[PDB]
RNA sequence: UGACAU
């Protein structure tokens, strides 16, 4: 049964703009990161939000958001997108990739307006934004409303675990910007509720994830859909912190004469995260987690685990200890997942146990410690995980449990990530 | 394994 109607998004102005992490002590160190731009005829980067040829109201929304100065990815992607070019954007976690695409797209939607089309119940969005998880899609949706606040733009969302008709009937009214998880998006496409015949911008957030074996078929069904306008007559944008060369190659099928902007080393960890490791047997992990939480009372802690099974187990373990713990993973009801995330953000619960479902994109204020109870199999997922802390120039801590019986294969990539980020390398990862 | 329509 899927009947959950999520609460309606706040139309409280202050609350819409307060959905942000305030910049931290090292925000100005973003100026010291080497920017590599490759591709034909890159337009010059902009120097400030004031000198970015943005519309008065769009600029005023950026300033309402709290932002005073663009990050490196924004300095580059903004003029690139407004020139009409395709873009692969790589930049570390917590450095403002979302606004890098929202702000200019919102600008061009307003500056170069087209009348909406919704014909025969079938909406034709001018922007499709896809992301690999439901809570990230909702987050992106709320950021789009922030930067498009007070304008005539209509943003809609589409993701699973919600009542299909609630989202469907809303989309049917028409929307400029549709933000979606792929499953629910294709559902509406195959029902003739959404069509790609008016698309001006496609955006893959976490694009390296979207292009891997798990999502590539769903990406093809969008990019190559019969209703989709061809690559030469629309813009495609792809952002991530991580981007293996083999995945970069696959991206080029959907890109037209594109610019590749990489801020710092591709796939590098944020240097604002202190990365610590504890060597432990599979048995010892439980005791070591308890110990780490005991040594950190009053801190907001995000605990990553491999299985949904272990997520449920760890939440139970910590809860029976009398610690207020939320859990988020794919076997939980959608309502519960959104409530766990909200309880964790609000501070009601200081501990959140998560599978990889929360590894990418989520922007949670004041995560003090990210704990990898289980390390992931991919270094790129590790980079994203620890990036849940240390954002926008604030400093954070990651503590990862290393078990050689499980994680030996990761050691060479960990060590490289550590050295790139100026982190000490324990003897057991050498 | 883990995300991703019902
Ligand atoms: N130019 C800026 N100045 C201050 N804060 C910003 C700026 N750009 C983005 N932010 C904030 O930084 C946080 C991280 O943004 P996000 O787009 O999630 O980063 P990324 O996608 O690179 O991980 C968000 O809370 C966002 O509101
Ligand atoms: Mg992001």
């Amino acid at each position: 049964g899927v009947t959950y109607v999520p609460p309606e998004p706040t139309n409280d102005e202050t609350e819409i703009f307060s959905s942000t992490i305030s910049s931290g002590i090292n925000f100005d160190k973003f100026d010291h990161i080497a920017v590599k731009v490759s591709g034909e005829n890159p337009p010059r980067p902009i120097e400030s939000f004031e000198t970015a040829n943005l519309r008065k109201y769009v600029l005023d929304n950026v300033l309402k958001a709290g932002y005073r100065k663009p990050t490196p990815i924004q300095k580059n992607a903004i003029p690139i997108i407004m020139s009409g070019r395709d873009l692969m954007g790589c930049a570390q976690t917590g450095s403002g990739k979302t606004a890098a695409f929202l702000v200019p797209i919102i600008n061009m939607l307003l500056q170069d307006p087209k009348d909406l089309i919704s014909e025969n119940g079938c909406a034709q969005p001018q922007v499709i934004i896809v992301s690999p998880t439901r809570e990230l899609t909702l987050q992106i949706f709320n950021e789009a409303r922030k930067f498009s606040y007070g304008s005539v733009l209509k943003v809609a969302v589409a993701y699973g675990g919600t009542a299909v008709r609630h989202q469907g009937d809303n989309i049917a009214r028409g929307c400029h910007i549709l933000v979606a998880t792929p499953g629910r998006l294709h559902d509406f496409v195959e029902r003739n509720r959404v069509s790609f015949g008016s698309v001006r911008f496609v955006v893959l957030d976490q694009a390296d994830c979207m292009l891997d074996m798990g999502f590539m078929p769903s990406i093809e069904k969008m990019m190559l859909h019969p209703t989709m306008v061809e690559t030469t007559k629309r813009q495609t944008l792809m952002f991530s912190a991580t981007f293996p060369e083999d995945i970069q190659h696959l991206a080029g099928r959907f890109l037209n004469n594109y610019l590749f902007v990489a801020v710092g080393i591709v796939g590098g960890a944020s240097t604002d995260v202190e990365q610590i490791f504890i060597e432990v047997t599979k048995y010892e992990k439980r005791n070591s987690l308890k110990q780490l939480i005991e040594e950190n009372d009053g801190k907001r802690i995000l605990v990553f685990v491999e299985t949904k099974r272990n997520a449920d187990f760890i939440a139970a373990m910590l809860s029976e200890q009398q610690l207020l713990t939320s859990s988020i993973h794919g076997d939980r009801m959608q309502r519960e997942r959104e409530e766990a995330l909200q309880n964790f953000k609000s501070g009601k619960h200081c501990i959140l146990v998560a599978t990889a479902v929360a590894a990418r994109g989520l922007d949670i204020k004041n995560v003090d410690i990210v704990v990898n109870y289980d390390l992931p199999k991919s270094i790129d997922e590790y980079v994203h995980r620890i990036g849940r802390t240390g954002r926008v120039g604030n400093r954070g801590k990651a503590v990862s449990f290393y078990d050689s019986d499980q994680d030996l294969a990761l050691v060479a990539d960990l060590s490289k990530i550590l050295r790139q980020a100026d982190q000490s390398v324990p003897d057991f990862l050498k």
